[PDB]
């Protein structure tokens, strides 16, 4: 029931290897490049497909080209079978390295530089009028070359949503907006079933930085969305900084201001970064946890 079978060749180029992703929507595989000889990602959606989502995912990838922390565009095309879209391959993601790591947590020096990476990410996807809406560890995937081993990639634009209309204007938000994405970093305003803004994106992010730096978040045990926002909603968050830099005092304060017609303070929260390694003497050269050094 794989939409491609194995050595299967898309527009007399790419040949499969072998599936490395699955859902509902469509599924990717690693495929080789008989033209430039490397691998690449290869993900496809089914022609009879109802919700037809990877024409979006196409559109935002190639409006991001040129920004750091996005795949390179390789290809895409349509036929009678299937959709699909070419782009670079990319490695190990952060939930995985993180339960790789002894205790399931990474250094501060490693939590702060991949902030830096993910932030930079998310503003992007915003700069072009963009929701990514499922901001999760999966969701980033460290470089696989020697130019690209330490940098961090933002991946799967499935949920995303266009938050502008035509002329660059922030569109209504729906009184309700049924929340599709992973519970675990989900925003309390996803949770009450809200339109989602720019803050919900960077509301992830800090959940995403505080189980990288400590383990855990106090909800991970509860799989039921509708007990997991009640449990959100009540819990005082600078509890979750008991053991973060203070300098997450001033991201938590911002991000909890912010509603779905504002402009994020990017710049605010990359500081936060920047001074808790600055306060700590954390370079940027330095080894990730994940790395021999
Ligand atoms: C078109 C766009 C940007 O929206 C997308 C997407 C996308 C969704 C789901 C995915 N699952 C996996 C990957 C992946 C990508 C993946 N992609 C890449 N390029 N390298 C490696 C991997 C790791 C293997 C698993």
């Amino acid at each position: 029931a794989d939409i491609l079978p194995a050595n299967y060749v898309v527009k007399d180029r790419w040949k499969v290897l072998k599936k490395i992703g699955g859902g509902g929507f469509g599924e990717i595989y690693e495929a080789m490049d008989l033209l430039t000889r490397e691998n690449v990602a290869l993900k496809v959606e089914s022609a009879q497909q109802p919700k037809q989502v990877l024409k979006m995912e196409v559109a935002v990838l190639k409006k991001l080209q040129g920004k750091d922390h996005v795949c390179r565009f390789i290809g895409c095309g349509r036929n009678e079978k299937f959709n699909y879209v070419v782009m670079q391959l990319q490695g190990r993601n952060l939930a995985d390295l993180r339960r790789s790591q002894p205790r399931g947590t990474f250094t501060l020096s490693t939590t702060l530089r991949l902030g830096k990476q993910i932030l930079e990410s998310i503003e992007a996807i915003h700069s072009v009028g963009f929701l990514h809406r499922d901001i999760k560890p999966s969701n980033f995937a460290m470089g696989r070359l020697p130019s690209t081993y330490r940098k961090c990639y933002m991946l799967d634009f499935g949920l995303a949503r266009q938050y502008t209309n035509t002329t660059g204007d922030v569109r209504p938000p729906r009184n309700v907006a049924g929340f599709r994405g992973t519970v675990r970093y989900a925003s309390v305003n996803a949770h009450k079933n809200r339109e989602m803004g720019r803050h919900d994106d960077l509301w992830s992010l800090f959940y995403m930085l505080v189980e990288f730096a400590v383990g855990q978040l106090p909800w991970r045990k509860i799989k039921d969305k509708e007990q997991v926002g009640m449990i959100k909603e009540k819990y005082e968050h600078r509890m979750l900084l008991k053991h973060m830099p203070s300098e997450f005092h001033l991201f938590l304060d911002h991000i909890a201001s912010l509603d779905y017609f504002t402009k994020p303070d990017y710049q605010l929260i990359m500081s936060v970064f920047e001074n808790s390694m600055k306060e700590r003497g954390i370079a940027e050269n330095e080894a990730f946890d994940w790395e021999k050094a």
